[PDB]
């Protein structure tokens, strides 16, 4: 189970949604074999003057929070954070510079999904 | 300590904030002996268009996450999250396919309440 | 690397915002030696409705969370914390009772920064 948040300016969110979405996506797919249908994002749209940042990041600065279950290796999530990179470069065109990632874990008992505890699943 | 976010469809807040704050307060009074005052609640309203999710979750899907201080056991934590379950569907009736739970746990010395650090209170 | 939500009502953002920008930059410049221009904040402005808290906090009721690498010491945690605290009295003048602040941490291999994974750096 992968949940991710999505902080960017206004109008990045409005022109790259789709595409950040997709391409976030397929980075989970590849990586961590998830079902194409499992994708669970909520893009969180700010207005500029509360999106403060270095000058060296562009107006397409993105910040990208995966919530995960605990348990993969750093190696592992250290290839997921670089397909990441890759997809979202590759696919929106926008230079790794302004993209940034953390993964957030937590132990499956943490976790309520379909009214289920998920370490019962 | 708890802090709570509950990310949903705008329209689900306009309709079932109350009642969504009241059934998670409750979980927590139940599981935790809260004080009935200590409730602390951020609804973070979505347009839709920014919160992309599978179509077996209906218009009210709820993504809630709890931060709370390190230390309870799984089994604790899970039957917390139970509760939560059985509050949000009696009092509001959204079915627990459309409610989702991560609690986030950080020690003590990471909070400060009130002017104080949370390990000296 | 510290990455730091604002949470606060909609008017306290406005009207503090960068007071508020500036006191949070020089804890972490203080205390952690932070290059000036390494600041990073986002600032989620909330309807009131939305933001439920107690009553013995005010209007300007402020939750701050820092997500930073792991490893610092719970007391130099707790040092950072209370040079919030300090800062944010001093320079906004709103009490220690209204500022609440949770620190989050996670391993630099769950870090993407610049295109890089930040335990590469
Ligand atoms: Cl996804
Ligand atoms: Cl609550
Ligand atoms: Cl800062």
């Amino acid at each position: 189970m992968s949940q991710v948040k999505i902080y960017a300016n206004e109008r990045t969110i409005i022109q790259y949604r789709e595409l950040l979405s997709h391409a976030i996506h397929q980075a989970l797919i590849e990586e961590l074999k998830y079902p194409v249908e499992k994708r669970f994002q909520r893009f969180i749209s700010l207005k500029p003057e509360n999106f403060i940042y270095p000058s060296d990041r562009s107006q397409h600065y993105i910040i990208i929070e995966l919530s995960m279950f605990a348990g993969r290796s750093p190696a592992t999530k250290k290839q997921l954070i670089q397909t990441l990179f890759r997809n979202i470069e590759e696919q929106c065109k926008i230079a790794p510079q302004d993209i940034e990632i953390t993964i957030f874990e937590t132990p499956k008992e943490n976790w309520g999904i379909r009214g289920k505890n998920a370490d019962e699943l």
